């Protein structure tokens, strides 16, 4: 063929550009037709002294200028042994990617490496995401999300900021001078003025595309069209939000 999937590196930094998370995600198309794509996604990441493996499958179908997808994931925090299943839906067009995700616990309360004296487990929740790019300047991207989790003492803004049934709204900007490279900044905000600024450095390798074209400013417009976005990584939270008791 022509396109054999995507590998993505992410490095995320806090306000002080202190590195908070590193990840590698890989999407592989197993069956690729002009209307139906079946893929696998495999991910690994390190965050707050924890390593998580994500394993998912997904389908995408194309109709009348739109792409509709479904996906599911098994997420596995290997460090604290926390297990989660996820479901995801997609509705994407040229320049515009919408997504909804649900996250569900598979295991129950067990000892926590974070708090001697209390238990942890996956918090149930979901999110709504939108990624948009400017047709007049497709290197410029915007992002909005809403997240909500259920629980008494949920670590949405980290373990030193546990909250009851918290939410977060994110607003972010990002710039992709070249298909290989994206830089972004996000603001995340919740109840009681909880707040987070996050900086993202992202690399994208598109298997089968020439290296030169992935270093071309003029190739970026094309990355925002369905013929290519059909190969994008699933837009979800690959980290397991824990709650505590
Ligand atoms: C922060 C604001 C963002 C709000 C985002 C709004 C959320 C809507 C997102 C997704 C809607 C789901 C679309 C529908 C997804 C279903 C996919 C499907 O039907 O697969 C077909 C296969 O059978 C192929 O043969
Ligand atoms: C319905 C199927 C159920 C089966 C459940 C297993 C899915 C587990 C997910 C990720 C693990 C590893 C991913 C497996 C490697 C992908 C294969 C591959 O790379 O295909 C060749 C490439 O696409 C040619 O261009
Ligand atoms: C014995 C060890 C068991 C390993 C269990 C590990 C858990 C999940 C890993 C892999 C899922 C299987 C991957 C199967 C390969 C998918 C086939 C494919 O990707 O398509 C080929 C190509 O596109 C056709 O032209
Ligand atoms: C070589 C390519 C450059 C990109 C890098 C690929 C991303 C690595 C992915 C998962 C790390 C899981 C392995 C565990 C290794 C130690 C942790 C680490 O890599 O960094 C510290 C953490 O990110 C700060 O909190
Ligand atoms: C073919 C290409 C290669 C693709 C390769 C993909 C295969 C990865 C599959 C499984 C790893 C899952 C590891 C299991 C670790 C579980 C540790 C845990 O968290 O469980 C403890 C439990 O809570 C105590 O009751
Ligand atoms: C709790 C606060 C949440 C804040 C968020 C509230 C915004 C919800 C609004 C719209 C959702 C859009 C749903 C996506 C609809 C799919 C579009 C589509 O498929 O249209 C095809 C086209 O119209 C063929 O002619
Ligand atoms: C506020 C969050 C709204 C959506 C969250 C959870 C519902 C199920 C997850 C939706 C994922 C697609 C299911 C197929
Ligand atoms: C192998 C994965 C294949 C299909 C799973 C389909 C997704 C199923 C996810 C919904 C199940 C669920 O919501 O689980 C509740 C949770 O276990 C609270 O205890
Ligand atoms: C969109 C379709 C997929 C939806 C899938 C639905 C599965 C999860 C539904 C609700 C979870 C929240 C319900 C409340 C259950 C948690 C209470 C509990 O079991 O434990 C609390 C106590 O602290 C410990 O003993
Ligand atoms: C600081 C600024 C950063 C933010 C930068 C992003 C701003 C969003 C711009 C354009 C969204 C792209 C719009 C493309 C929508 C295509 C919809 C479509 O294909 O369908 C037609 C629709 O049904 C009608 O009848
Ligand atoms: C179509 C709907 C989706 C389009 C998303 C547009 C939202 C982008 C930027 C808002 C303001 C950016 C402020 C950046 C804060 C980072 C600090
Ligand atoms: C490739 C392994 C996946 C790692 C995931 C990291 C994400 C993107 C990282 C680096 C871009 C590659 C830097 C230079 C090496 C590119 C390999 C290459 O150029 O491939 C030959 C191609 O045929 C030429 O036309």
């Amino acid at each position: 063929m022509n396109r054999f999937g995507t590998a993505q590196v992410n490095l995320n930094f806090d306000k002080n550009f202190s590195l908070k998370e590193s990840s590698l995600d890989w999407l592989a198309p197993w069956y690729d037709s002009a209307s139906f794509l079946f893929f696998s996604q495999l991910g690994i990441r390190n965050k707050d002294s924890r390593n998580t493996l994500n394993l998912g499958v997904g389908i995408r179908t194309l109709e009348n200028g739109w792409l509709y997808g479904l996906n599911t994931f098994y997420d596995n925090d290997l460090t604290g042994h926390n297990h989660r299943i996820g479901l995801g839906a997609e509705a994407w067009t040229d320049y515009l990617q919408l997504a909804a995700n649900g996250y569900f616990r598979l295991n129950g309360w067990h000892s926590s490496r974070d708090f001697s004296d209390y238990k942890e487990r996956p918090a149930t929740g979901g999110d709504l995401r939108a990624n948009a790019y400017l047709p007049a300047l497709p290197q410029l991207g915007g992002k909005l999300m809403y997240e909500q989790y259920t629980g008494e003492r949920v670590a949405l803004f980290g373990k030193d900021n546990l909250q009851r049934n918290p939410y977060a709204v994110t607003a972010g900007i990002n710039y992709t001078p070249v298909p290989l490279l994206t830089v972004g900044v996000d603001q995340r905000m919740g109840k009681s003025s909880k707040h987070e600024t996050q900086w993202n450095l992202q690399m994208n390798y598109r298997f089968g595309e020439s290296f030169q074209s992935q270093l071309s400013p003029s190739a970026v417009a094309g990355t925002r069209l369905l013929a290519e976005s059909r190969y994008n990584l699933v837009d979800r939270n690959n980290n397991i939000v824990l709650e505590y008791q």
